[PDB]
């Protein structure tokens, strides 16, 4: 019968109370978001600075523990340096009574691409970062997972510019949409893992030229948008379409051609082009897969076979169709916790 588990201290982080193992010293605030807060802390065991996010409120609501539950088991699920991975997860509960929220340890990175956007980037620079994003995304989709909302906020990047893809998985009055796929967007034809690859075209863009390739205030916008860059798409893309009326729309629609890419963007390599070009594709059939992407000649001074790698087994939710009580989802939880080996 306790307050917490023993070897728990409670602290105040930005003006609320954490409960951390004695191990985990020094927290010091870093964010708060939509389902939790972070901080960084160092491990004594070591000296090492990790990101400790503590979840809020996650047993609130079914949706709420649904969605922390299937975030413990990816990130567990997922082993790849450029996946953000749990190097610890823990709760002060010291029993299901007691279980109100838990702890995710994670590699503590410095910044993400949405913080150094627009510092000029080198054609270097974005083949490193990029080929990271890629290798992060084949392993993943090699899992069965893909993103769905692949953005600059979403990739994690330190001093030496390695890179973590963060909130993978776990995809109104007009939220900001400017790199999501076409097909999603428009929900026009189903789409496929490639999804993220269309999301990789409009970072890499961004980099390269120092502007959003797409924006806009509603849909119809921002396709108009997408078509100045896509050209109209033709019989063999129009025929795949699952929306009447997006056919029709298309059909008559000024006919534009597509590209030259190396006359959209007058700046870049030829091979740095020719990848975006087969990367900002409409047809999700001809959209380049993160495996295919990464034998392109963009990527030569850093590809390394040897490090795009593949799950060696897909993930498995048996509970991802189950719709439960928040105190089994909780029960689902806590075992998951007590489970964890570093």
């Amino acid at each position: 019968s306790l307050i917490r588990k023993k070897g728990f201290y409670k602290q105040d982080v930005n003006k609320t109370a954490w409960e951390l193992p004695k191990t985990y010293v020094s927290p010091t605030h870093v964010g708060s978001g939509a389902y939790g807060s972070v901080c960084s802390a160092i491990d004594k065991r070591s000296g090492e600075k990790v990101a400790i996010k503590k979840l809020s409120r996650p047993f609130q609501s079914e949706i709420f523990a649904k969605r922390a539950y299937r975030e413990l088991l990816l990130l567990k699920h997922m082993q790849h340096e450029n996946v953000i991975g749990l190097l610890d997860v823990f709760t002060p509960a010291s029993s299901l009574r007691n279980f109100y929220d838990f702890y995710l340890v994670m590699p503590f990175m410095q910044t993400d691409l949405q913080k150094i956007m627009g510092m000029e980037f080198s054609e270097e620079k974005i083949q490193y970062l990029v080929y990271q994003m890629l290798k992060g995304l084949k392993y993943i989709h090699s899992a069965g997972v893909v993103h769905r909302d692949l953005k600059p906020g979403n990739l994690a990047v330190n001093e030496d510019c390695e890179l973590k893809i963060l909130d993978f998985g776990l995809a109104g009055y007009v939220v900001t949409r400017w790199y999501r796929a076409p097909e999603v967007i428009l929900s026009w034809m189903h789409y496929n893992q490639t999804v993220d690859i269309w999301s990789v075209g409009c970072i890499m863009a961004e980099m390269l030229t120092g502007k959003t390739l797409f924006k806009g205030k509603d849909y119809l916008d921002q396709l108009t948008q997408i078509l100045k860059v896509t050209g109209v798409p033709g019989t063999e893309f129009v025929q795949k379409l699952n929306d009447k009326a997006a056919k029709s729309y298309i059909q008559s629609l000024p006919q534009t051609p597509r590209k030259d890419f190396t006359q959209l963007f007058p700046r870049a390599s030829p091979q740095a082009a020719d990848l975006l070009e087969k990367m900002l594709e409409l047809d999700v059939d001809k959209r380049l897969t993160a495996a295919q992407a990464l034998t392109h000649p963009f990527f030569e001074p850093f590809r390394d076979p040897e490090e795009e790698t593949e799950a060696q087994q897909p993930f498995d939710d048996s509970l991802e169709h189950e719709k439960l009580t928040v105190d089994e989802w909780k029960q689902h939880i806590y075992k998951e916790i007590v489970n964890f080996s570093p």
